[PDB]
DNA sequence: CCTGACTCA
DNA sequence: ATTTGAGTCAGG
């Protein structure tokens, strides 16, 4: 039905200056993964190429790397990174169907061509899973079966480009795709392929010392409990706490007694064992995830870890980070924070540079809600987190520890994002009456915020979606539900999504501008990680003074708001020391 | 395989 | 009924 040529060799007509291109990587993690087949669809026809052939052809390599030869693809970052592991540079990607689908509706969770094709009732293509199988059954099919699939995906991208571009424009999301998400994709590809170097000697030594400590904590817990049990089993732990030790049951879930951190902290006046158990579970996560888990994914020859930043997953426009996640490395307790000493520069005499947006979503909220007191508070360069802390704990602006400031931060965001008196009371372990009062005195300080939250909920109910500064959209079909719980969740997404998502837009624009600046000044410095409202770089030590100016400036100037943007920054010999 | 732990923004 | 957005892990 769909004619295509199974080429034995690359020909001139395959190298047209506009094409839909498929460079197939079947493994979920595409770092150093096999390329199993290539497809090209253009004005001249439809082609399948064997990668052994095509990727060793100097004209095909040349075409891939030619910025003036425009390619339409699906998940171009996957291809770009797979090709870098093959030592080949991919340039000129002009359209990405994955990112196009993501912006049109992130709720669809589009993650193959067939799923994007369905958005426009295009059915002449199969889902990837149906072709390759799942779990232990996964496999590349016989060549003719593989070739047809790849070509059908290329044909889909080719015929779907205009319809998707048309709808993006209708939505005012065309520049968001072309000028923000697509250029970011290339930047993320660079970051992933660069990787972050790990000090495995230090990490392994930390692991040995941690094992000993876990043993000591473990034995003490058994002593306190009067028996041995699996502390890492919430079920067994529940029996010990609420049956053997007869402690009060504060919460249940569908599976049985809750042993959450929040519940165990509240049980501290009844038995010292709950504090030990909380310590044990913290240490155990360090070991399983940040020592053992991390060392499993280090590439042994280079000692580097290579994350994958998922650009088309979160419902608000944030990135996520997987295998390993490098956006949740410990920082909040000194015990876990020391993990960051194992993340080091990739060359000697280089350093790690880290920058963080100050009170980021509160600034954005001030701008969007146009609240008087809040907009003013940032012109006066106030720290609303610390002020809130002084108030909540009844202390002076010098008795506020970092932990206290962090706890205030969750209260400040909690409130603007819809926390109830019950939630706030449980969060700070205070009376609900007292909690209700903090909330009241909060919306009195910032009345425009309150209006904005009422107003954005009403709007969402009328339009059925909310939007960000750069025209990112989230649909919220549940917001007019007759069901209280379902409706309430959707209403809180309407409160949060425009703010978190606008803040995502900003740091994304900051990454693009920053790279442009790094290139024009021909610095060796380069981005390693993004952590939502943080950018981590490494660079020669001689570039630290110039970065101290360049990085914060670019980040602060990324957009222009009604309030200042403020960036904190540091550097040092390890990620830990960049504080 | 899911749930409830821990980790971050 | 009860802040938002994420990922990985051991246990079961
Ligand atoms: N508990 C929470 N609830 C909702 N959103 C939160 C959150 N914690 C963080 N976020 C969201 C909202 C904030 C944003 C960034 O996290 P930062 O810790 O960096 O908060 P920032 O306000 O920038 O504080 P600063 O840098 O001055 O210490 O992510
Ligand atoms: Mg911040």
């Amino acid at each position: 039905k769909m004619a295509f040529t199974l080429a034995d060799r690359v020909t001139e007509e395959m190298l047209a200056d506009k094409a839909a291109l498929v460079v197939e990587v079947v493994e979920e993690n595409y770092h150093d993964a096999p390329i199993v087949g290539i497809a090209v669809v253009n004005e001249h026809g439809r082609f399948f190429l064997r990668p052994e052939t095509a990727l060793a052809d100097p004209q095909f390599v040349a075409w891939l790397g030619d910025e003036t030869k425009k390619k339409s693809m699906f998940d171009s970052k996957r291809a770009a990174v797979a090709l870098k592991w093959k030592g080949i540079e991919l340039c000129g990607v002009s359209f990405d169907l994955l990112l196009a689908a993501y912006l049109l509706d992130p709720a669809q969770g589009v993650d193959d061509v067939a799923a994007a094709a369905k958005m426009k009732q295009y059915e002449a293509v199969r889902p990837d899973e149906a072709v390759y199988g799942k779990g232990a059954k996964r496999a590349v099919p016989d060549e003719p079966v593989l070739a047809e699939h790849l070509v059908r995906k290329a044909a889909a991208i080719w015929e779907l480009e205009r319809p998707f571009l048309d709808e993006l424009r209708r939505n005012e999301q065309d520049r968001l795709l072309v000028e923000l998400e697509q250029p970011l994709s290339s930047i993320l590809a660079e970051m992933e392929f660069a990787g972050v170097k790990v000090d495995t000697k230090r990490l392994e030594q930390m692991g040995k010392e941690l094992a000993e400590q876990l043993g000591t904590v473990e034995q003490r817990i058994y002593e306190l409990a009067g028996q041995e049990f699996n502390i890492n089993s919430p079920k067994q732990l529940g029996v010990i706490l609420f049956e053997k030790l007869q402690l009060p049951v504060l919460k249940k879930t569908k599976t049985g007694y809750s042993t959450s951190a929040d519940v165990l902290e509240k049980l501290a006046p009844y038995h010292e064992i709950v504090e030990n158990i909380l310590h044990y579970r913290q240490l155990g996560k360090l070991q399983s995830t940040y020592i053992e888990g991390l060392l499993k994914v280090v590439r042994p020859a280079t000692k580097k870890v290579h994350t994958i930043f998922n650009q088309a997953l979160t419902q608000t426009g944030r990135l996520s980070s997987t295998e390993p996640n490098l956006q949740n490395i410990p920082i909040r307790l000194e015990e876990g924070r020391k993990i960051r000493q194992a993340f080091v520069p990739s060359e000697s005499d280089w350093l790690i540079f880290a920058a963080d947006y100050s009170q980021i979503e509160l600034r954005v909220l001030a701008h969007i809600a146009e609240d008087d007191n809040l907009m003013e508070a940032f012109r006066r360069d106030l720290d609303i987190h610390t002020k809130t802390a002084m108030d909540i704990f009844q202390v002076s602006e010098d008795e506020v520890t970092p932990n206290m400031r962090r706890q205030a931060k969750a209260v400040n965001y909690g409130i603007v994002y819809g926390i109830s008196d019950y939630g706030l009371a449980q969060n700070l372990n205070i009376s609900r009456k007292e909690a209700a009062e903090f909330i009241e005195r909060y919306f009195e300080s910032f009345p425009g915020v309150k209006r904005y939250m009422e107003n954005i909920v009403q709007e969402a109910k009328q339009k059925g979606y909310v939007t960000t500064l750069l025209h990112r959209r989230r649909y919220l079909p549940d917001i007019t539900s007759r069901n209280f719980n379902v409706r309430s969740f959707a209403e809180r997404m309407a409160m949060n999504t425009p703010i978190q998502g606008s803040a995502a837009d900003i740091i994304k624009k900051a990454m693009i501008d920053l790279n442009a600046r790094l290139k024009e000044e021909r610095l060796q410095a380069h981005l390693l990680l993004q952590v939502h409202d943080e950018l981590i770089l490494e660079a020669p030590k001689e570039e630290m003074e110039r970065l101290c100016r360049l990085v914060p400036e670019v980040m602060e100037q990324a957009v222009t708001l009604r309030v200042p943007l403020k960036v904190d920054y540091h550097y040092g010999s390890t990620w830990y020391d960049a504080k």
